[PDB]
């Protein structure tokens, strides 16, 4: 019965903890610690009150022992006691004391294989970097696709990105059935926590601009990450992302060149079958006239909007929605649950 | 000189009149009447104050004369005296007595050949439908591409849409140089007037949804319209539009298969060259990391963002911005100006 | 028990029906009919999918029995079967046939005593106008304040407005304990369905302006409505509303002159004591550092934010939140429930 | 001429530089240096492209002479050569060499007398802190009210806040005419650069919350600041600020108890006369139904909205708009100009 810790109690970290309590299936592992540079009182406040996902439907108590700070959290007839830490430098964390089996690295600041190793030094056995790899990882994993390819010897793992976890299924499903010559991705994405309120100095001159006022083209880490999960598609895939002023939920627009005959009907039927069989854990398809809000708090890795499917000659476009926060958080727990032996 | 009337004093109609006063170049025609179902005081207020384009830099006085209502408008060293009408039925408009050469039909309600002809019945010599054709038109015109083909028998002209005026040049330039087998268009567009503030009954169930809260995929009239200007593109292009919570400015994302070798470098050089020569009146290209608000109040039909160009194999993506209100308005003025030398 | 109909399935009508299913209290009456000008498929879609309140957690099945349309709705262990009408004129509705005890009039168009009685002609026994009075009503009711005052002969009742149901308790509690010489109200309010997406002709020149871009001061009906509930406050109170770009939830800021000694502590203690006793059904008090989204889907008529209370000399300001949709809907259900024997 | 430096090239600093170029009448002093922690290319990009105020109508060329970085800026028939620094510690800046007469302190981080004096150590003869006094200042100045009270020996000056520069004139004008017993302010203010895009750890739990999604009550420095400027009003005035999802422009809502007879007419007439006589430089009054975006890029410290004025008994509300960025930036330049140039 494994022991998970979360480093970085932000949009992803907090949602991982909520999704644990809200899941209709109880997970076999326990989350037993969290860390963030903010104090516990700020953390509990933000865990309880969320502008995107609403009030946490449960009870949180804070316990100060002589040394340690704990949360006692109850919801949906489940209970966790969760040590809270406030240590900026992940090597100085007490992962050995706490017997931590997996650390979920959700800060965005420790994606290098070196930085992820800091958690290995502090005592943890295994790290899931919750982002695209910066350089080296023992594996890059998309739950529902290649999670069985985790070797019990692998110690630094990447759960890639929200975008990746939606792209890879699409690419795999379509490449297996029709063959993909090349494809280009357009992602339309809600604002993210690293953007700016008003125009302000920032590393990226596009993300420096007022996030509430602009359509903002930007890079996606998803293409680099898809190469690692499917090296057979090197040089065959590119794309980018566009930030717009919604609070949550994203869509992927994938345009590809088929290597065999295609119709709108054949593509949709294939995606329906995939969703009903081999991918039913992470994938759904709808034909209802829905918009982004309707997928807020959806646990799926992608939801294909089949009415958007288009074909001209050898070229086609498919479209899928996903909750970039709730889908990924759920896939993190699904991944941790897959290590059970 | 020519005598222009404007039917429907909305986003487009008001921006047409504003752009006449703001144009660096005076036009060789006059706007002599406007018609709306709204009261003159409402129209003058909205003409003077605009949430998108700022205050009209000028003065407006209402006078009554012979029981007719006029606006006297002074700005940028020009004055217009403009009759104001309030007739919901085009056939009952006094175009014959006003000696109207051109009606700009900007209501959205009279796009059919028969409906547009009502202005002809009322005595105007020529209508421009400020929208895509519904059924039939004498001619579908994109200024700077095929405005020279207008013949004196073309009485009902469609100036198509914002999107078509950006898409048609892109397709043409690229098809002429490299050849397009097929292409798919994704437009990312600011909210439009016909959308909803909150979820509300509406003919279209996606545009029924709260416009400030959602990413909303919907149809685009632009592909139908492009096919009327370039019939050879039938069955070779398709696309769709996405509404997002910004007030103004749109982007087109065009994905195509080239029929000859492409690189990013070569595509960009072609588009730059086009912008300097044959399409200098309507088209610019930038290489700066810009966002939508940077194009607000730009008069160009399109501004290629050369930093977004991508190529994999035979497949490319190009990206261009436009102010969907100010570009189109200026193109309506340009079209009228071309009607007599 | 008792049989209710809803005329107008908009933000209010739809949320009344949702709130029926969601209420922890089960109500001893049934909604047996809805009427809108829109078709049933649009209505069901909007009932199921909401940008503000999320997906309805339940199922709807549309059946045709006779030539009558019905919704079979199941949620929260509860079930209703509701006839669906599409009649634009209330006198033509089948209320006598259906044996309607109470019509909830939620269109906004039949607020006058004459228009409302059309339901009574059509066969309904009692109408509740879900809006401030236009001219005369038999009674103007704030649930939890003066609902005991409904006479069995009262046939045309007004449940006033969301703003009125926050304001009246506040004014009453404070005037009763300390005395209010005069007071002024500033409401800060989310956008409402009658506002504009872009600058558009509108009867109100302020509400003509782009609702996602602007702070928009406008009128509030709550002052007239309050004066019908409390005629003593004629000439002693005024105020206005400011619309800002949020989707739901509002706040009242009430500045009053006290007729007797006041402190922050004493005002807060009073409001707390009222919330715990005579007003526990409709009122809460918090001292947590919360924001508007934290009150979305709150059923309270008002939640006082005690940290905002200020006193200078004889002048004070109190501040209360409310979900302007969900509070009002629940108060409508509470009012209907109060009519039982 | 007099020689000014800007410390902190953000929303205020950048607008100060733009306002220099845009002012119809040329200022007779020059801005010769800017310092920020961000790289010069980021600074020049943000200076040229602004989501709120549009593109700079000018050209900027970056030059390296010696080991010094210079901005050569040309706009509106005016030229400046501006050294760019990147020194986080103000004691280390080369103000002695540059013979700086006045440093505009626009970072928000150096508001204490000791912090501001670091600029004096570096050789600057005078500092204007562009914010409320933190501990002590030689003078707290509202331009147009008490800028004449500056002494030649005053070295650390506060120009207070945008809010204070609107509040003080109102309080003063109304107090001088009718007498204010007490007053309470509500400010409705656009989002600021220190807020959050999504729910995020922050020192302040309300400003932690998604700024595009929420109404957020918070504190204002203006009340403390007004006390420094007008000591007689100790114990007579309080208030607070509310952040809402617009990008720029704020309003003051001021409720006061008057010590002599008042009417709406008399209050408005007073404010109009004040604006035409003693306050013409900094104040305007409108009687048209305007909204926030109509004041974007307005240089006034306050524009009174005479249609909002209300009176009940001895109590009154007045309402004023201001562009929080452009007003304050203009007032900084005017205060510098008041020292002679
Ligand atoms: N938000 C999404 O939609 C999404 C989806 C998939 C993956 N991701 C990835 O998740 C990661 C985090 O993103 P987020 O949206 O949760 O951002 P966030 O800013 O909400 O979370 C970052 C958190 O880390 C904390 N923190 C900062 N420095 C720290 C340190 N030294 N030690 C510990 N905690 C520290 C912050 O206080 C904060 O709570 C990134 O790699 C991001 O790319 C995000
Ligand atoms: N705004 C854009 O981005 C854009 C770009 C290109 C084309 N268009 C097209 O322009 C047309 C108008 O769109 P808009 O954005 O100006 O919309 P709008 O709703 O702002 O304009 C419609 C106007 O027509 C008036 N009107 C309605 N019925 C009338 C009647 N019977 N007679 C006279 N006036 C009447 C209304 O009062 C309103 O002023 C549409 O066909 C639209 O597709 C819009
Ligand atoms: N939403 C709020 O915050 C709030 C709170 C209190 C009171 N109110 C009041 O309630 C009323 C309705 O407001 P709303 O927000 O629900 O508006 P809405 O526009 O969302 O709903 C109006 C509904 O009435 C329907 N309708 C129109 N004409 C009809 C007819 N002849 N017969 C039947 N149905 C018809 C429309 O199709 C629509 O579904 C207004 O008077 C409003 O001021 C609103
Ligand atoms: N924006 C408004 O409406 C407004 C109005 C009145 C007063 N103010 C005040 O003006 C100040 C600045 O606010 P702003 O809106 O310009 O914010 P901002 O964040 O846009 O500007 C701050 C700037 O300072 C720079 N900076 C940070 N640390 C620095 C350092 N050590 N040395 C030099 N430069 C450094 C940052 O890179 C940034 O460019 C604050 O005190 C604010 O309250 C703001
Ligand atoms: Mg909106």
């Amino acid at each position: 019965m494994q022991r998970i810790a979360i480093n970085g109690f932000g949009r992803i970290g907090r949602n991982v903890l909520r999704a644990w309590f809200e899941s209709p299936k109880q997970f076999h592992f326990e989350i037993v610690a969290i860390n963030d540079i903010a104090d516990v009182h700020t953390l509990v406040h933000l865990f309880k009150y969320d502008s995107t996902h609403g009030r946490f439907n449960g009870k949180v108590d804070i316990t100060i022992e002589n040394e340690k700070i704990y949360l006692n959290i109850q919801s949906n007839q489940r209970l966790l006691k969760v040590e809270v830490l406030q240590q900026k430098q992940p090597e100085l964390l007490p992962w050995a004391s706490l017997k931590i089996d997996v650390v979920l690295e959700c800060t965005g600041l420790f994606r290098s294989h070196a930085d992820a190793t800091r958690h290995l030094e502090a005592g943890a056995k295994r790290v899931i970097i919750g982002a695209a790899p910066f350089d080296h990882v023992d594996a890059a994993i998309v739950y529902g696709v290649n999670h069985a390819d985790v070797k019990a010897t692998d110690q630094i793992i990447s759960s890639v990105s929200c975008t990746t976890q939606a792209l890879v299924p699409l690419v795999k499903i379509i490449d297996d059935a029709f063959g993909i010559e090349t494809a280009l991705m357009t992602e339309i994405h809600a604002v993210t926590a690293d953007q700016s309120v008003l125009d302000h100095a920032h590393r990226d001159l596009r993300r420096a601009r007022a996030s509430g006022q602009n359509i903002i083209p930007t890079t996606s880490s998803a293409l680099g990450a898809l190469k690692r999960v499917m090296p057979k598609m090197e040089d065959r895939i590119d794309g980018y992302s566009i930030r717009v002023p919604t609070i949550n939920v994203a869509a992927i627009d994938l345009t590809f060149i088929a290597q065999s005959p295609i119709t709108v009907h054949h593509i949709n039927e294939l995606l329906i079958k995939a969703s009903q069989t081999d991918y039913a854990e992470i994938m759904a398809v709808t034909d209802e006239p829905l918009v982004s809000s309707d997928f807020n708090h959806s646990p799926y890795s992608l939801i294909v909007d089949l009415t958007q499917t288009m074909v001209v000659g050898h070229q086609a476009k498919v479209f899928a929605w996903y909750d970039n926060e709730w889908g990924y958080a759920n896939r993190l727990l699904d991944l941790c649950d897959s290590f059970k032996s």
